[PDB]
């Protein structure tokens, strides 16, 4: 035998729909017909996209009907890409016996959505605040954001950390106010401090949290 022949697709142009974030995962496989003597170098194909993006995709062979198996380098993450439009051509192990020509395959993808936390925006090192504050006043008025641009979805804000209740949000509208009686003076505040950590959920569609931390500067 000899490597009279080189490698074609059976199928030229494919499409594959895909997820941004859990993976590394197979997104379509590849079909090609070589045809000098099957269980040779004649026979194996070989790949490689041309172009890769971000350089995150891998894509391996094999020994099946050597079949082309694509799939993604290191995860995505799209709000920031749909379209992926790459090629990939396919050669053999040992080189050709005649000049020949060179078949790509034209593929492209679709990266289906997935929805993410929300987030307040610091940790907050906010209000230097003294003792005096009237059990109900504006400490700190926060907001948080979350990604998706879908944003068709609300949240609800919780506080959570906590030595003893002082504090107190609104949670559609994530409002800190100052309810009770406060003490510079004396037995959790350590250093000068007084640390707190809230959460937030992502609802209107699915799950969320937010861990966020917040330290209020106590006065005297
Ligand atoms: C698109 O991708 C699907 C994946 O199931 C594939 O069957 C199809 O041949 C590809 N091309 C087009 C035009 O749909
Ligand atoms: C490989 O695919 C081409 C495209 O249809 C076809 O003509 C050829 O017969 C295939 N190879 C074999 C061994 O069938
Ligand atoms: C498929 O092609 C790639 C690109 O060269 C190669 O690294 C990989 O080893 C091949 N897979 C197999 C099983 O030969
Ligand atoms: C693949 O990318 C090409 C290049 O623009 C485009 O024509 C095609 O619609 C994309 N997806 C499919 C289904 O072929
Ligand atoms: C304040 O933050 C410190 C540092 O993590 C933490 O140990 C403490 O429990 C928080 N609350 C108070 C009242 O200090
Ligand atoms: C949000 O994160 C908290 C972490 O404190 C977790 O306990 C909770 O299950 C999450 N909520 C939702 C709705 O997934
Ligand atoms: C946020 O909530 C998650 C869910 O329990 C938790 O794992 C994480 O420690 C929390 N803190 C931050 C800063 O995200
Ligand atoms: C892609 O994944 C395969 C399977 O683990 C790995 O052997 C290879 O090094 C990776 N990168 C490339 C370019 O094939
Ligand atoms: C097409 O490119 C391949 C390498 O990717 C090369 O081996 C082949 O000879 C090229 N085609 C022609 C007609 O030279
Ligand atoms: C695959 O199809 C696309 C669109 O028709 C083209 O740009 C690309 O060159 C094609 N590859 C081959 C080998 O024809
Ligand atoms: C693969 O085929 C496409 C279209 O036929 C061609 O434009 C491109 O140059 C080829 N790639 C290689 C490496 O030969
Ligand atoms: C809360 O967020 C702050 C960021 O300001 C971080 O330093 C701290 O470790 C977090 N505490 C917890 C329990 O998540
Ligand atoms: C209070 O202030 C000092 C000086 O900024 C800081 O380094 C320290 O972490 C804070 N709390 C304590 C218990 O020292
Ligand atoms: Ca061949
Ligand atoms: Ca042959
Ligand atoms: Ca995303
Ligand atoms: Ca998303
Ligand atoms: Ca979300
Ligand atoms: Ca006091």
């Amino acid at each position: 035998d000899a490597n009279d022949n080189a490698p074609i697709f059976d199928p030229k142009t494919y499409t594959a729909l895909v997820p941004e974030n859990e993976i590394g995962f197979e997104v379509q496989r590849l079909s090609v017909t070589d045809l000098d003597m099957p269980g040779t170098p004649a026979w194996q194909a070989v790949y490689k996209i041309r172009v890769n993006e971000g350089g995150f995709f891998n894509i391996t062979t094999d020994p099946e009907s050597n079949q082309g198996i694509l799939t993604t380098a290191k995860g995505l993450d799209f709000e920031l890409r749909k379209q992926y439009v790459l090629q990939i051509t396919v050669e053999n192990a040992e080189p050709f016996s005649v000049p020949l020509p060179t078949s790509t395959a034209t593929v492209t993808v679709t990266v289906e959505d997935v929805n993410e936390a929300p987030f307040f925006v610091p940790a907050v090192s906010r209000v230097d605040v003294s003792e005096d504050l009237s059990r109900g006043e504006k400490i700190i008025s926060l907001v948080a954001q979350d990604p998706d641009k879908q944003q068709i979805q609300k949240l609800s804000y919780f506080i959570g950390n906590d030595p003893a209740r002082w504090l107190t949000v609104n949670k559609d509208n994530g409002i800190v106010t100052g309810n009770g009686n406060l003490d510079r003076e004396s037995e959790y505040v350590k250093n000068n401090t007084y640390t707190v950590i809230m959460l937030v959920t992502d609802d209107g569609v699915s799950v969320g949290t937010g861990t966020g931390t917040l330290i209020l500067h106590v006065l005297d």
